[PDB]
């Protein structure tokens, strides 16, 4: 499925290039412009456990998800992946567990050693 493809044909956006959070562009976004750390970003996403059975989406809520990027706030593979999208882009990210929950996980919701995967549409961003 989607996650099988992004090991396939992902690229690895990881500094230490240990294949740890792979990204597709799905869908193109506009310009060159992509968000800084502090930027506040708003996006449309859902996510999954790839192999365990959990499901998650902000269009359960039809709201945007909003977070301040590069501050921690989220998993590191979102600091890292968002900061490589364009307003407007969709992108697939594989993640192995090092840069998501690792070996603590967060129970019940995450379980131990989980690789997480996301569909993320960049909606905007903005500075403060
Ligand atoms: C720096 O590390 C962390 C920072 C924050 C967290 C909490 C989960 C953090 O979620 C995440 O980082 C990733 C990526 C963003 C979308 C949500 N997300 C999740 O994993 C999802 C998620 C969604 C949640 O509710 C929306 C969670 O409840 C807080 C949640 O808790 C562990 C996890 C998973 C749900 C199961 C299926 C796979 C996805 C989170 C959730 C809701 C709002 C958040 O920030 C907005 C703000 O604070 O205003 C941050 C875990 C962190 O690492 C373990």
């Amino acid at each position: 499925g989607a996650p099988a493809t992004v090991t396939e044909q992902g690229e690895d956006i990881t500094s230490k290039k240990d294949r740890g959070v792979l990204k597709i562009v799905k869908r193109v976004g506009n310009g060159e412009e992509t968000p800084l750390i502090g930027d506040k970003v708003y996006v449309h996403y859902k996510g999954k456990l790839s192999n365990g059975k959990k499901e998650d989406s902000s269009h359960d809520r039809n709201e945007p998800f909003v977070f301040s990027l590069g501050k921690g706030q989220v998993i590191k593979a979102w600091d890292i992946g968002v900061a490589t999208l364009k307003k407007g882009e969709i992108a697939h990210l594989l993640i192995k567990p090092e840069y998501a929950y690792g070996s603590a996980g967060s129970l019940p919701k995450i379980p131990s050693n989980a690789t997480l995967f996301f569909e993320i549409e960049l909606l905007d961003f903005k500075g403060e």
